[PDB]
């Protein structure tokens, strides 16, 4: 049925690496000393979980992860609080999303509580990698791949679940948010109804690289994902999309696309919606937003802020959109950004223990 | 923007050779030969020299982008031992073309197509006793290209691995008759979308299909009929192209297949079948949209002769039944010969095994 944290076999590294300067860190480039691995087969089920030194995987070249993208991942973070206790943030939501992704991948199910405990054991061993800074954190990358050594397209009879750790630094520079410009070309689609875009399966990402390179060489930084005949705004890069504006009815509104199958249900997205409801200061709407809705609002000076949301950076303000040849300015930064900054402050307060709330777990 | 070169091949022969399988008990994709081709790439130094070496595990940094973001693609083609004992490839330059276009779309580094093909030929030549001694088995060739970027950002890879595996494959049919397949047709799943990568052989197009295939077998079916759009266009069958031999709505006999409008993989077998059928000039050949409604209208109508899938492994695969909206719909493929399917199978097979010449084959 499942591996068990009580069976953990731990092989410590005998040489330890020096830690990076948290302020000089690129996301996903530096790894800690150890990793978690757990093997599965249909014949014997789950093997015992191992923590061992970071090393290459040994994979049969026919492994289905390499041929048919039988893989999924997660992302969550460990935070060194102002009281020096290490916290995780809503990790159970990630365990939930990962399990669902595994079912949809036909990867073997596991006990979410045991995985969580194994990750905590790994973070505990490598806890010195959790930076001494309230603008840096330790990124946790659970990954799950088919290692079926046969070329049939089929449910894997072998798999590997592993966890990597990677320190992540601040996304601010010169004291402020560093806004992004987006490339909006409806020729590309990220996800479609009946597809797998609401799951964190590897398959959804390989096809985005071409569009990202096109964004870059037009001097944008990220892609604005459009969908349907009406050019709905869905996501920004690998982040969920929020729009703070005066809506059609002249009402102040925080809007985000609904979970209708083509939106990844981000943890950050869920938390922001919970905050905004609790505050009760403006309307909170999961609703469709089109490029027309947006360009109209802009002409009528009704847009206050646009930002992405995701684990790594929390929130990411948008300053410009390149669409049908014209550079459209978004006034996010000229408006503070008031709401983006409030959300970043509130989320980080919770993550670093400045505010105690049950969204976090110590250890 | 360079290439590895066949001239530079470094060959490390296996000291211990494995016993070949019985041609008549082969399961696709299960048994591998003694050697493999590997070629390393980096943005810093470009392509390394190609290696032929013993089949062995890959050693990948766990951050490799193939494992996280499906930065990967593959191909599939075959080698055949002819009636004259010469080993042939079939239309391989088409596989090289498709592989190249797949690499571009995946943002993996380009290479020279002729150089890859040549390296594949040297691999096969080394492992040539693995090309089955059988008139209905062949050697399946699996070129694979993966991103091995050791970093978690979603980006164009700065490291990659190109490799090739060889795998004997046997007949799909025995004692002179096809084994037809039944299809599960549920419009809730969508294989591919306009503006997506369904017309490339990128790994990410396949991961999403396991769940539907499992749902198919849990319903007694063997394969998925992939439907698209509000009018339920029939597109592909499993990982095969879809052909329909019928009397069309104008009362003409027609071979029909969905057009290459972005959601269809351009199969080599598909191309060959269309080429043959255009050349025969005995019925109308139409790249055209086909819907579940067209299909069921034609059946209650007795206008359908045959439906079949096409693909490199089995060549052609007759369809006997479709499960759609609770209903089992019989397709009369097997009660109509299946003449056209048998003809295509004989014709392509004759070409592949050298019983007939057409400049569609290359001798090793
Ligand atoms: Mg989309
Ligand atoms: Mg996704
Ligand atoms: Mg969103």
């Amino acid at each position: 049925g499942t591996f068990k944290a009580k069976d953990l076999i731990v092989e410590p590294a005998t040489i330890l690496k020096e830690k990076p300067d948290p302020n000089n860190l690129v996301f996903g480039t530096v790894f800690t000393d150890h990793m978690l691995t757990v093997e599965w087969s249909s014949e014997f089920g789950w093997e015992k979980p191992h923590i061992k030194p970071l090393q290459n995987l040994s994979l049969h070249p026919g492994s289905s992860a390499l041929h048919y993208a039988v893989e999924l991942f997660e992302g969550l973070k460990a935070f060194r609080g102002v009281d020096n206790k290490i916290r995780l943030f809503q990790p159970n939501l990630n365990m939930d999303r990962m399990y669902r992704s595994a079912v949809r991948a036909t990867l073997p199910v596991f006990d979410k509580e045991e995985l969580l405990e194994c990750i905590q054991q790994l973070v505990k061993l490598d806890q010195e990698w959790v930076p001494y800074s309230t603008s840096a954190s330790l990124y946790i990358r659970p990954t799950f791949i088919g290692t079926e050594p046969s070329l049939g397209v089929k449910k894997p009879t072998k798999a590997l679940l592993f966890v990597l750790l990677s320190p992540v630094g601040p996304y601010f520079s010169s004291g402020t948010f560093n806004p992004v410009s987006l490339w909006a070309n409806p020729k590309y689609v990220r996800a479609w109804k009946g597809g797998t875009g609401d799951c964190k399966m590897g398959g959804n990402y390989g096809s985005s690289l071409f569009a990202q390179c096109e964004a870059v060489d037009n001097g944008c930084q990220q892609v604005l994902w459009l969908y349907g005949e009406d050019h709905q705004i869905t996501e920004v890069g690998t982040m969920n999309l929020f729009l703070y504006w005066i809506n059609e009815d002249g009402e102040e509104e925080l809007a985000t696309p609904p979970l209708d199958g083509i939106i990844l249900p981000g943890v950050t997205r869920r938390c922001i919606l919970d905050l905004a409801h609790q505050w009760g200061e403006f309307k909170v709407s999961e609703r469709y937003l089109t490029m027309d809705d947006l360009t109209t609002a802009l002409e009528g000076n009704r847009v206050r802020e646009m930002f992405g949301s995701g684990t790594a950076c929390v929130v990411c303000p948008v300053s410009d959109i390149l669409y049908k040849g014209e550079t459209i300015h978004i006034p996010t930064m000229e408006n503070g950004p008031k709401l983006a900054s409030r959300i970043l402050s509130k989320l980080t307060d919770i993550q670093y223990g400045r505010e105690e709330r049950d969204w976090t777990i110590v250890l």
